[PDB]
């Protein structure tokens, strides 16, 4: 279990799932994205 979806995150300490990429809109302010 990473971190899925509208799970808040950080693309460079907490790590959101393969297959939804950690979007880090302003850091720390972060989710989880799906790629489509």
């Amino acid at each position: 279990e990473c971190v899925p979806e509208n799970g808040h995150c950080r693309d460079w300490y907490d790590e959101c799932c393969e297959g939804f990429y950690c979007s880090c809109r302003q850091p720390p302010k972060c989710i989880c994205r799906n790629n489509n």
